[PDB]
């Protein structure tokens, strides 16, 4: 398996990973290849397809020109699982529009049609040994996965083999529940994987390690000190949010409620619901009130998006931080999060100064609500340093970017060609 490490059953959790020799803040636990991976739709032409490195002037397939490599090298290495969507793509036509859950599904499939046998990502796990959750779904969820089972067979028939329907029920699960989103440096969406050594780990609120990325491998190292004797936890979730949300996710996604330090004692959460300490205290029902409201308002906002303009969805986010201000602070998460989310949308409206604007009254309470070192924090850090640099604020930009660097040292490893790209934006 993986030298100073050890698959052992964790009480409570089913399976886990246990340390065997002590790993310091910054120590690589370990690295995993893709088992399968697929580059999001929306990525194509930025990052190359096989092996994600990101640069111009990648080669075009001429078969669907829709799928781009850094040479012919790449283009055959892909091709096994190119060729599942090549042809349909172009056959299809505008109805090729299967969710990326399909497409990975598709792959995994393939690849085990191909190489049955262990691969160098299943050392400890294999996608077979996966947790499917399958007794736990309701008939909505049942559905649902039946719905993708039936996108698989419309999209992916002429090149599968496909087990019966029960099989297939039990994979997509196991895809729900053990799948890994991809992200850059940025946080921003690269495409979805399996990695079967990776999917060991159990979730903690309070982790010990940190998941990155190089390509398509993923990489394990410690944000705590680790001893000999105990588990190595990951956070499956966005951090920022209280213990009731966090829980809400994590019932809902992965079917487990998490009993960690910060779930037990919920003591964070009181920095996250700050209420505004006016001389009339808002009563404990106004405040339960304007908190369902909040959880009300994200959703319709994750709605709206899809058929909204920009500028409604800005004014979205000023109404409800209006209505909810006169309630919260601006340190409220609640409050953080529509922030957040007028920045991106003036980031697409490429509005610099008005998303750089909103940022900066985002790092500060951002900093202390996640955990010492977050790739959520560095990538605020990143964005910020990036529109300072834009901007042509160099002093500030330089200082953002310092900050990030200083977490992703410890979470990407100091050799990370990413903080190689930001020690040249410093000195470009
Ligand atoms: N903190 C936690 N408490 C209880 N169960 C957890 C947990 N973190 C992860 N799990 C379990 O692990 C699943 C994710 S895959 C993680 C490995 C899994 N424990 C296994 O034996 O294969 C979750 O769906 C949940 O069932
Ligand atoms: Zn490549
Ligand atoms: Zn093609
Ligand atoms: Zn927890």
């Amino acid at each position: 398996g993986l030298g100073g490490l050890e698959r052992f059953c964790s009480p409570g959790k089913g399976r886990g990973l246990r340390a065997l020799q002590p790993f310091q803040v910054g120590d690589l636990l370990f690295s995993c290849p893709a088992y399968a991976y697929v580059l999001t739709v929306n990525e194509r032409g930025n990052h190359c397809e096989y092996c994600f490195t990101r640069k111009e002037g990648l080669s075009k397939c001429g078969r669907c020109k829709q799928a781009f490599y850094c040479n012919v090298e790449c283009q055959k290495e892909d091709w096994p699982m190119h060729k599942l969507e090549c042809s349909p793509m172009v056959v299809f036509g505008e109805n090729w529009n299967p969710s990326e859950t399909v497409r990975l599904t598709a792959r995994i499939l393939a690849k085990q049609k191909i190489h049955p046998e262990r691969t160098p990502s299943e050392k400890l796990l294999a996608v077979k040994e996966f947790e499917s959750h399958l007794d736990k779904l309701d008939n909505e969820k049942k559905d649902l996965i039946q719905s993708d089972i039936a996108a698989l067979h419309h999209f992916y028939s002429k090149h599968l083999g496909f087990p019966d329907n029960d099989s297939l029920v039990v994979l997509f699960a196991q895809v729900n529940c053990n799948g890994a989103t991809i992200e850059d440096e940025e946080l921003s969406h690269l495409g979805s994987a399996i990695f079967p050594d990776v999917a060991l780990m159990n979730h903690s609120c309070c982790p010990n390690v940190i998941v990155t990325y190089k390509g398509t491998l993923a990489e394990v190292r410690a944000v705590q000190e680790i001893k000999p004797g105990e588990e190595v936890f990951t956070s499956y979730i966005d951090l920022l949010y209280p213990t009731e949300d966090r829980n809400d996710r994590l019932r809902d996604s992965y079917f487990f409620t998490c009993e960690c330090q910060e779930c037990t004692t919920k003591d964070k959460d009181k920095a996250k619901v700050e209420i505004r300490k006016l001389s009339d205290p808002p009563k404990a029902e106004a405040i339960r009130d304007m908190v369902r409201y909040a959880r009300n308002v994200i959703e319709e906002f994750r709605r709206a998006k899809h058929y909204k303009s920009p500028s409604e969805l800005l004014e979205i986010c000023e109404l409800s931080q209006e209505k909810m201000s006169s309630v919260f602070e601006d340190s409220n998460v609640y409050m953080l999060h529509m922030m957040y989310q007028a920045m991106g949308v003036c980031l697409y409206m490429q509005d610099w100064e008005g998303a750089l604007q909103y940022g900066q009254k985002i790092i500060k309470p951002y900093s202390k609500h996640y955990p010492l070192y977050s790739l959520n924090v560095a990538s605020m850090w990143l964005k910020l340093g990036r529109l300072y640099m834009g901007l042509e604020h160099k002093a500030a930009g330089e200082k953002a970017l310092k900050k990030a660097i200083a977490i992703m040292e410890v979470a990407h490893g100091k050799d990370h060609p990413y903080i190689s790209e930001i020690k040249q934006e410093i000195e470009s």
